[PDB]
């Protein structure tokens, strides 16, 4: 009673939408979703509460492994036991496993405490000090991201021996508190009227209507008659479509576009012809229209919630029978589809093989794919998508024949399944099949594609769907998946077209983890304070000097309400990172229009690794930055899987609200512009501005360390030259390029990509060529190694070209202005030269790299 009511108010506050608002809709689809998903998520919670202690570590602290390890050398490690000040430093091999390190620490504890211990190494796990990260399992130490990170930066790993009883105490502490196919007549509707229409009185109003199965028309579009512009237009007319009622596929959507003609677009509205319970819709429909920015088939099938101001179209769906009509059950479909004809010549089998291994077709090529559909299934199962695209979705007999093959189709690789999630495959059985083949995604692969899977929810026609159930089950089985699923949904609650769907998924998730709900509430409280703090800084920076606004920001942060809200939270950018003590004196803000905040933290428990920063931004939109950075990270994983480490810096970036988000601070780094300012009385001051970068590296890396820094610069420079070229990152200048004290170069500010439109050429800067060449004018040995790194990076990306294409195609659902159409996708197709052979693509890259070298030399002339 009192706990339920409190939890309900806590979910309302967390998701940014009162749960009573779901109840007020009196929507049976909303009610069934809420009841079935609450049950599903509570069942997941009960399974979790009884997990074994090692399984609970897999849930709460999933392993962070090196990409090359997924599916020798000496090392110094500092190990302590929980709640003990005392620690032990000892030598291990990078090939040693956590258990050997643990047995070693237990022998030391037994010698110091003078007693032969009862404890076996099997009863413990290794925590990374002051982090929600653990080392466990039969993996050598160098396979762990944390150990790998220490090895490269020279730092000593600091670990804590945590007993099973302590992990079990965590699990316990975090518990949830106790017949259609006979109807041959053409499809028709009555277009009754319009309400709250706003247009120029000199013009006339028209309603264009179309039937779609995804993006493809099921028949030609039909238009109403022209009627004089007014607030309440009255048509009362029959719109007849060239398709029989029996031929409407299950996922058929009726799409409307209201406009004014002398073309002046006004509004659009879509609806599914069948409901969530498979019933063919009849009766009057009031469609609350969305404003046009003509027909929008990809647009949401739910009405505009702003019923007070929105244009409304009133339609009538006729009663096609005196009894309700449902879409036929799978048994009936399989029965009709089971019947057909299966041959073809040795020459035409070569023609089919040619086009299936080849991707638009000519009409005759389509007919052969369809005729040879059984052979597509048995000998080319990976060509399923091609066959689905040749299926006549406007003929129920062909759809039955297609569904018959699909229902016995072998499971496809993850790559093939991602393509099938596109809106180009709108059928529900196709969608279910795609999810079935995605079930084999590892948590690491799932995390890599989570952003695209969340965007795909915007294409879904109904609330209760296989994709939502899949995402929820995986989120509830892995705390990190759960964390990012929550933030990707929460960051879009200000978007009315997704607020209901996203709000309902977050509620179900919360029912599955009351403890995680409170952990996320703590994060939301810090974000609420940062927004109030940022508003103060925006106002104050216009009235006074920078030192004054900064002192005022500090005084504001030092208030008890701010010190409480801003400290002791898991970072929204990374739940493994603990943001412990806010270091007010180190906090500041940037001089740009939105005055973003620079927030520093420290943790005595984590030591040096506890010194972390976040950038809070309110006013800018970080969605494209997050996507670009996720793509750069993916490049890093694919390169590392080929044994290529280009020493990349894919720092965290996460939208959290309406034009609000965080960016991970990379410490010990500066922009190229700041370094090239060549200030006097500094360790880097230069005789020639071209020496500035190398002198800065020299001051940071004395003696023998310079060699390693130049190499880190070269590797990262090759990675970023390739990444920015492939992704078409433009507006590159000295203040959006950074260098770490390690020598690593990295890019920032990804507000423009995919050419935005101009084809971005490969960029080679003389300043960077100068450092790669160790400061020498001529150094082809070092320069050409760098070219090899670029070529190797580029050829790896090309081999995974389809993965980038499939992911970017799914991202079109995000509604990013620079990722809206096929033209934007064509940019990636050209940058990766996907229509060519590897030798032709490498020849093309070489011409592009040489064109960038001749461009660079115009600066070398001076
Ligand atoms: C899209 O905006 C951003 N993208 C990335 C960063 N990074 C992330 C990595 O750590 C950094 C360390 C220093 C600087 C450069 N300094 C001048 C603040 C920038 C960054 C920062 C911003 N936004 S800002 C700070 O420029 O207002």
């Amino acid at each position: 009673d009192r706990v339920k009511k409190l939890i309900n108010s806590q979910i309302s506050l967390l998701i940014g939408k009162g749960l009573h608002e779901f109840d007020s809709l009196r929507d049976p689809e909303v009610n069934d979703f809420r009841t079935k998903m609450r049950q599903f998520c509570e069942e997941a919670a009960a399974h979790r509460q009884q997990l074994g202690w090692v399984e609970w570590l897999q849930y709460s602290f999933p392993l962070q492994l090196e990409p090359s390890a997924r599916g020798n050398r000496a090392l110094l490690v500092n190990v302590k036991f929980e709640g003990s000040e005392e620690s032990f430093t000892f030598q291990v091999s990078t090939k040693d496993m956590p258990l050997a390190l643990m047995a070693c620490a237990l022998r030391k504890k037994a010698t110091v405490f003078r007693q032969p211990l009862v404890e076996q190494p099997e009863e413990y796990a290794l925590q990374v000090n002051g982090r929600h990260e653990y080392l466990y399992g039969n993996y050598p130490l160098c396979h762990f991201q944390y150990i790998c990170s220490c090895l490269h930066s020279g730092l000593t790993p600091h670990l804590t021996m945590v007993h099973s009883s302590s992990i079990l105490a965590m699990r316990d502490e975090q518990s949830n508190p106790a017949s259609l196919w006979s109807l041959e007549q053409p499809f028709s509707i009555e277009l009754i009227e319009g309400r709250k229409v706003n247009a120029d009185e000199r013009m006339k109003l028209v309603v264009q209507a179309g039937l779609f199965h995804g993006n493809e028309m099921l028949c030609k579009t039909v238009s109403s008659s022209e009627v004089n512009v007014c607030s309440e237009p009255v048509w009362k007319q029959r719109l007849e479509f060239d398709i029989s009622v029996c031929d409407l596929p299950r996922m058929a959507r009726l799409c409307f576009a209201l406009y004014a003609v002398v073309d002046c677009p006004i509004a659009w509205a879509n609806l599914m012809l069948f409901d969530y319970k498979d019933q063919l819709k009849t009766g009057e429909r009031c469609l609350y229209m969305w404003p046009s920015v003509l027909l929008n088939p990809a647009g949401t099938v739910r009405g505009n919630p702003n019923t007070e101001s929105a244009a409304a179209l009133v339609i009538y769906l006729p009663e096609v029978a005196p009894h309700p009509v449902y879409f036929p059950a799978l048994e009936k479909i399989l029965e009709l589809g089971r019947h057909g004809e299966r041959r073809i010549t040795e020459e035409e089998q070569l023609q089919l093989r040619e086009i299936l291994e080849r991707g638009e077709l000519y009409e005759h090529e389509k007919d052969l794919v369809w005729k040879m559909r059984h052979e597509v299934q048995e000998h080319f199962p990976e060509a399923l998508a091609r066959l689905l695209l040749v299926t006549k979705w406007n003929k129920h007999e062909d759809v039955a024949q297609m569904l018959y093959l699909l229902c016995s189709w072998p499971e496809l690789p993850v790559l093939s399944a991602l393509e099938l999630l596109d809106f180009s495959f709108p059928d529900c059985y196709v969608g279910s099949f795609a999810i079935k083949s995605l079930r084999k995604l590892t948590d690491d692969e799932l995390f890599q594609y989570l952003l695209q899977l969340v965007q795909v929810l915007k294409y879904e026609s109904y609330l209760d769907c296989e994709l939502t159930k899949f995402l929820l089950g995986r989120a509830l089985a892995n705390r990190k998946i759960g964390h990012f699923l929550f933030w990707h949904l929460r960051s879009e609650m200000h978007v009315p077209s997704v607020a209901l769907r996203f709000g309902l998924i977050m509620e179900a998730y919360c029912r599955g983890s009351t403890h995680h709900m409170k952990v996320l509430m703590k994060q939301g409280e810090a974000l609420s304070k940062l927004k109030a703090l940022n508003d103060f800084v925006k106002v104050s920076s216009q009235k006074t000097t920078k030192p004054q606004t900064k002192e005022m920001m500090h005084m504001c942060m030092r208030q008890e309400t701010y010190m409480e809200a801003l400290s002791h939270l898991q970072s929204p950018l990374d739940p493994s990172t603990l943001l412990e003590e806010v270091c007010v004196e180190q906090c500041t803000f940037m001089d740009s229009k939105m005055k973003p905040l620079w927030i520093m933290y420290s943790s005595e428990e984590a030591g040096s690794a506890g010194n972390v920063g976040i950038i809070f931004k309110n006013g800018d939109d970080l969605r494209q930055d997050m996507l670009t950075l996720q793509m750069i990270q993916l490049m890093d994983v694919l390169w590392k899987q080929e044994g290529l480490d280009l020493r990349m810096t894919p720092y965290g970036c996460l939208p959290t609200g309406d034009r609000t988000g965080l960016i991970e601070v990379v410490l010990h780094s500066d922009t190229i512009a700041n370094i090239q300012l060549n200030k006097s009385n500094m360790a880097a001051t230069a005789a020639f501005n071209k020496d500035a970068l190398l002198n800065w590296l020299k001051s940071k890396n004395p003696g023998e360390a310079l060699d390693r820094a130049i190499e880190e610069f070269t590797l990262s420079c090759a990675g970023y030259c390739v990444a920015t070229y492939v992704l078409g990152i433009g507006d590159r200048h000295s203040d959006n390029i950074m260098i770490r004290e390690s020598g690593q170069l990295f890019h920032i500010d990804f507000g423009h990509f995919l050419g935005n439109r101009e084809r971005v050429p490969f960029i080679l800067t003389y300043d960077f060529v100068h450092v790669i060449q160790q400061g020498k004018t001529n150094n082809s040995e070092k320069f050409e190694r760098f070219r090899g790194y670029c070529e190797r990076a580029y050829t790896i990306l090309r081999r995974h070209g389809l993965l980038f294409l499939h992911l970017f195609a799914l991202m079109r659902a995000a509604g990013l202005p620079e990722l809206s159409c096929s033209k934007d996708i064509q940019y990636l197709k050209d940058s990766l030269a996907l229509g060519k052979t590897e030798e032709e693509a490498l020849k093309h890259f070489r011409v592009k790299f040489n064109e960038a070298l001749r461009e660079s030399w115009k600066t070398k002339v001076n």
